[PDB]
């Protein structure tokens, strides 16, 4: 019970495309596998502090990583704080993930699957 702080309102990260919230991982490693080496999306995880993800199609695999959401803040393997889970997307949709992982080198370009209705 974070005590000072308050929310009036929170991005809805329900709203964009690259969404995909708590989808069938084996489904996203299947989809994602598929689609190009530049296909990214946001999913959730069941848990308290972590209760968010990123994965994206780089190098022929599916890579998957895990949000910290402490101090009213989200981040990754807590080396670059923002504002919000939103802010920390933009910021690597244009800058390489290699900063947090030399491993993998890419900026979120294409969405995923994306919701089709109809």
């Amino acid at each position: 019970g974070s005590s000072g702080s308050s929310g009036s309102r929170e991005i809805d990260y329900t709203a964009y495309p690259w969404f995909a919230g708590n989808m069938e991982r084996q489904q996203t490693d299947n989809l994602l596998k598929s689609h190009a080496s530049g296909t990214y999306l946001i999913r959730e995880r069941p848990a308290e502090a972590e209760r968010f993800a990123i994965s994206i199609k780089f190098n022929d695999e599916v890579k998957h990583i895990k949000v910290v959401e402490k101090d009213n803040w989200i981040h990754i393997t807590e080396a670059k704080k923002f504002d919000s889970l939103l802010e920390l997307v933009e910021y690597y949709q244009c800058h390489s993930l290699k900063e947090s992982f030399k491993q993998l080198d890419t900026t979120l370009k294409y969405p995923y699957s994306g919701p089709s209705s109809g």
